[PDB]
């Protein structure tokens, strides 16, 4: 007798699961456990997938419900589960999206500068380079400090929390509340700083005065900052950090965009289809009775839409673990969602990971691993899968 199969199958980010396509297989639709006891219904084809996400009867928001079973422990006020929702309510969902494209004056070349001055840096310190906490994560923090309008130096604080504010642990966790608080805090702080007149916390400043937002709440203007800044700059950090491993170990593939860095954007474009980033399928809880495949998902119950499940998927992405640069259908990836859930940071995401890998390739074209992959520390327990340190030579 075995008990009931658990989730999630691995942390490790630069393989997946045998497992994975045999359940796609057989069962694309099955009960597992997640790590807080609760039994779930993990969606692992790419057809079951975009059905769940499409069907707003499978609700995010009501996955923080109490009572309800649960991927994970909440580390968030259980509104904030609802933040895009709240945001779209407030009349701010139009003006969120405007600060967050990569289209403002300069923002391209901000992040052009400072991936050069991250990777001189590293040169000029000589090998081994960590690219995770010396380069990928320097640079997510650098761009959302631009995006934001809050000063450079607040970064690294802010920054500091993410490694407990996107944990997926089975209990509460304290540390996450004492960070919340004190980042709300920082983040009201700017709302009123008369020099914060850029970026979105310019924009939300501004806003907050005018009378067509005067019955929004404060707590919704400063919990935008705080969620913007550490969703994006966790995703954006975790998703560059585990393509430089993809593209190292193909080395054909970093002489080829080197070569031809017109090619950059198809590539990241399959680097995010082959992303392990996300440690967890994404979260929905049933709202009525509803057919998915062999299965009539139940009113409450949990489902998991397993990204991976969707963008391995050889009847949607033939021979799906190859880097294919021509494939006719490139961004019907699920990397960022799909349907009313689809991720406002895509542009801003694509091109950070675009420019990362440009300037790298220009700086660093020799760029290798510097100790053999198997010796990579996966965090567990985590949203993301990402190595703690990501040693290279060159
Ligand atoms: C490569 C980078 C990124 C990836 C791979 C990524 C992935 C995703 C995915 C898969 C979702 C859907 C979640 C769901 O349906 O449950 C999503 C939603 C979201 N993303 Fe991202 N994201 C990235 C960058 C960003 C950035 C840069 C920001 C903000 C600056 C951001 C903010 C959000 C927000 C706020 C949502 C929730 C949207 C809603 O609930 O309607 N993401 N992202
Ligand atoms: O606003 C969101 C959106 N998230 C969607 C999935 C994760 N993600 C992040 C980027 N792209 C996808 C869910 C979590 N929150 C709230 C939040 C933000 C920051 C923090 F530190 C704690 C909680």
């Amino acid at each position: 007798a075995t008990v009931l199969l658990e989730v999630p199958f691995s942390a490790r980010g630069d393989r997946i699961p045998d497992a994975v396509a045999e359940l796609r297989t057989r069962e694309p639709i099955r009960k597992v456990r997640t790590i807080t006891g609760a039994e779930a219904w993990l969606v692992s084809s790419y057809a079951l997938c975009t059905q769940v996400l499409e069907d707003r009867r499978f609700s995010m928001k009501e996955t923080a419900a109490a009572g309800a079973p649960r991927l994970n422990a909440l580390t968030v006020p259980p509104e904030v589960v609802n933040n895009m929702g709240n945001i779209a309510d407030a009349g701010l969902r139009k003006a969120v999206m405007k600060a967050i494209t990569p289209k403002a004056p300069g923002l391209e070349q901000f992040l052009r500068d400072t991936a050069n001055s991250l990777l001189d840096n590293l040169i000029t310190e000589g090998a081994p380079a960590d690219l995770r906490n010396d380069f990928a994560d320097p640079l997510a923090t650098a761009l959302h400090c631009k995006v934001l309008g809050i000063p450079q130096e607040d970064g690294p604080k802010l920054f500091r929390s993410l490694s407990i504010a996107f944990m997926s642990s089975a209990d509460p966790i304290p540390a996450a509340k004492i960070n919340w608080d004190r980042d709300i805090e920082y983040m009201a702080g700017i709302l009123e700083n008369p020099n914060i007149t850029t970026g979105l916390m310019g924009e939300l400043s501004r806003l907050r005065k005018d009378p067509a937002y005067s019955h929004v709440s404060d707590e919704l203007f400063a919990t935008i900052g705080v969620t913007f800044f550490g969703a994006g700059v966790i995703s954006t950090g975790s998703f560059l950090t585990t393509a430089l491993i993809s593209l190292i170990q193909r080395p054909q593939l970093r002489n080829l965009l080197h070569e031809k860095p017109e090619l950059i954007p198809a590539g990241v474009e399959e680097l995010l289809r082959i992303n392990l980033s996300f440690a967890d399928g994404l979260p929905r809880l049933a709202t009525a009775d509803i057919q998915v495949g062999d299965v009539l998902v139940r009113k409450g119950e949990l489902v998991l839409v397993l990204l991976e499940g969707a963008n391995f998927d050889p009847e949607h992405f033939p021979n799906p673990g190859s880097i294919e640069l021509d494939r006719p259908n490139p961004t019907s990836h699920l990397a960022f969602g799909r349907g009313q859930h689809f991720c406002p940071g895509s542009a801003l995401g694509r091109r950070h990971a675009q420019i990362g890998i440009e300037a790298l390739l220009k700086k660093m074209p020799g760029v290798d691993l510097a100790v053999p992959i198997d010796q990579l520390v996966w965090r567990t327990r985590f949203q993301r899968r990402i190595p703690e340190r990501l040693p290279v030579l060159w």
